[PDB]
């Protein structure tokens, strides 16, 4: 069979539970895959099916990639019109929703920088293999136990060339995460995804606050096109802000690579990562 998947397993082997985002995250449910007795996340695609392209693409990428910092496929069911995408159960939900509802005393600056390190590592796997996310965001990242964050699919595609305008019409969901270049010309590149990563860095440092909050959506386009980019989050280190602002560099040719971004995280997280040379802790972000 041409649409067969060894990842495709019997739906009957899963007992569904509570919906994890049936309200405003799609038709997402909790389940348990009986033959392993492990709790799972189940995406159904029955009702509105606004983006069959994007959910079916999630299955396609997860079969071509596997890493603990990319949401790992547990199975699928694409043999049936109500398409299912089965993944791991992440305890704390989306990174966006977690940070907004988390205890900032526990989930402090030091973990927040570490999330950005895990995510830049995750993206580096994709970029190495010529995959692109083009839609990178805290809502498109997940968090589980041991403060573990991982990047997800959500419009994850193959970059291949990244030779400008590499897209498929609806190649974005969140407008405030979409680059000025991508708003004006609908053009995506690896540098347009670097913008989305910068907005994600902002989200993490602001405990999940929305980019450019309180300014009108019809004005978002205007300001981003006039080279506007978010300011330093309160409690965010200067060193991280240099990186963050660089991800929002106006010229794509002057904008940093994932190589340069990774080295920036790697040096900063070995000021914090030592966790031994610094006695009596290091770094306190209040609010």
């Amino acid at each position: 069979s041409p649409n067969y998947d060894k990842w495709e397993m019997e739906r009957t082997d899963i007992t569904m539970k509570h919906k994890l985002g049936g309200g405003q995250y799609g038709e997402v449910y909790e389940g348990v895959w009986k033959k392993y007795s492990l709790t799972v996340a189940v995406k159904t695609l029955k009702e509105d099916t606004m983006e069959v392209e994007e959910f079916l693409k999630e299955a396609a990428v997860m079969k071509e990639i596997k890493h603990p910092n990319l949401v790992q496929l547990l199975g699928v069911c694409t043999r049936e019109p109500p398409f299912y995408i089965i993944t791991e159960f992440m305890t704390y939900g989306n990174l966006l929703d977690y940070l907004r509802e988390c205890n900032r005393q526990e989930v402090n600056a030091v973990v927040l920088l570490y999330m950005a390190t895990q995510i830049s590592s995750a993206m580096e796997y994709l970029e190495k293999k010529n995959f692109i996310h083009r839609d990178l965001a805290a809502r498109n990242c997940l968090v589980g136990e041991n403060h573990l964050v991982k990047v997800a699919d959500f419009g994850l595609s193959r970059l291949m060339t990244g030779d400008t305008y590499t897209a498929h019409a609806g190649a974005k969901f969140p407008i405030k995460w979409t680059a000025p270049e991508s708003l004006a010309y609908n053009k995506f590149s690896i540098k347009s995804d670097v913008w989305a990563f910068g907005v994600l860095l902002w989200e993490i440092a602001t405990y999940g606050m929305s980019p450019y909050p309180g300014i009108d959506l019809s004005q978002v386009y205007e300001l981003l096109e006039k080279d506007y980019r978010m300011e330093r989050p309160e409690g965010c280190p200067e060193k991280v802000y240099e990186l963050m602002r660089a991800c929002w560099q106006w010229n794509p040719s002057d904008r940093p690579s994932f190589a340069e971004i990774h080295q920036a995280f790697e040096t900063m997280f070995q000021e914090s990562s030592i966790s031994d040379e610094v006695e009596k802790e290091l770094g306190k972000q209040g609010v």
